[PDB]
């Protein structure tokens, strides 16, 4: 058990082993309580993540549960991996802080689109790694349902890790189907979203700024058009239905007329993810097969994930029984090699 040091950083106490030095907190916020510090074992930039309240309630226990979970799981050279994660408690009793140690990342998707305009060259090499990540997640039956430029992160060598910050609005890259409530979606939500964002890439501009859930569902249809009969008939909602079919009808645009000037392969990709009807919406793994990606591509550097157990999410536990699972998998962490 390694030797801690205390101290107070923008209103945050900090107690870290001494092998992380040099806290900097990052993003006035928008991460959370995550500070830049350097990593005396690797000799790297790390970020440190301080969970906020992690078990004040069943629900704030539950997701610290599941955030390290699904982060002791995630091990891809496109999604955020765990390198440590620490508490300064000695015993389950004294157990109240969890601090989770990832990469550090140089810009978010969002500070790149917003700052730069983006080549079709980055824009194969950025898509291409979100499908990868996405084939990945996706294989051991995780959706991320939170894709969009702020949750996506790239380094001066352009290599992007997928992430979720939590709490740009998400609804701006959300897939119609769970717009309106309901049970009917798999993991193509996620394959909607990266249209979304390979849309912006391409032209600098959000492709549905919806101002709500009906204005972004209005948005979304003058591109896709509004659903056909064959697509009616899967929506089981009556309020939904009659909303749909309550609008004047509009027909699918022709995407090389809204994407002028595009590389035709990007058109035709966006065409393949940005389609109403989410059982004919390509997979990430048939998305990675596309001409678009012919550069990039090669089938055997495409790994999917172990099985990840997902039967906690049914379960109704209480607070320090979330706090103990938890604990267990502090415990149980073992550091990827150096
Ligand atoms: N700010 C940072 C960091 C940093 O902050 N690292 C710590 C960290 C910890 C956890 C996570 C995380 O993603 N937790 C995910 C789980 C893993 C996911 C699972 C789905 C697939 C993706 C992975 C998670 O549960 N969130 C909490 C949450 C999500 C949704 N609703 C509510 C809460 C991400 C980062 C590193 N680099 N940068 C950086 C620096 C400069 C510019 C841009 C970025």
């Amino acid at each position: 058990r390694p030797t801690f040091y205390r101290q107070e950083l923008n209103k945050t106490i900090w107690e870290v082993p001494e092998r992380y030095q040099n806290l900097s907190p990052v993003g006035s916020g928008a991460y959370g309580s995550v500070c830049a510090a350097f990593d005396t074992k690797t000799g790297h930039r790390v970020a440190v993540k301080k969970l906020s309240r992690p078990f004040q309630s069943i629900i704030h226990a539950k997701r610290t549960y599941r955030e390290l979970r699904l982060l002791k799981h995630m091990k891809h050279e496109n999604v955020i991996g765990l390198l440590d994660v620490f508490t300064p408690a000695r015993s389950l009793e004294e157990f109240n802080d969890v601090y989770l140690v990832t990469h550090l990342m140089g810009a978010d998707l969002n500070n790149i689109v917003k700052c730069q305009k983006l080549t079709d060259d980055h824009v194969q090499f950025l898509i291409y790694q979100i499908l990868r990540g996405l084939k990945y997640i996706h294989s051991a039956d995780i959706i991320h349902r939170d894709l969009k430029p702020s949750n996506l992160a790239v380094n001066e060598d352009c290599e992007l890790k997928i992430l979720d910050f939590g709490l740009v609005a998400t609804r701006w890259y959300r897939a119609p189907e769970i717009m309106l409530n309901w049970m009917h979606y798999n993991q193509t939500v996620d394959i909607w979203s990266v249209g979304c964002i390979m849309a912006e890439l391409l032209t600098g501009r959000t492709l549905f700024p919806g101002t709500d859930h009906i204005d972004q569902l209005k948005l979304i249809l003058r591109l896709v058009g509004t659903p056909g009969a064959e697509l009616l008939k899967k929506i089981s909602s009556e309020s939904a239905r009659n909303y749909i079919q309550s609008l004047a009808q509009m027909p699918k645009m022709n995407f090389a007329n809204v994407f002028i000037g595009a590389n035709p392969l990007a058109v035709d990709l966006l065409e393949k993810m940005l389609v109403l009807d989410s059982d004919k919406r390509i997979t990430a793994a048939q998305a990675l097969a596309h001409a678009y990606f012919a550069q990039y591509h090669d089938p055997d550097d495409e790994p999917v994930a172990d099985p990840y157990d997902q039967s906690f999410e049914s379960r109704d536990l209480l607070i320090d029984e979330w706090k103990s699972l938890t604990y267990d998998e502090v415990i149980s962490f073992v550091p990827p090699p150096l």
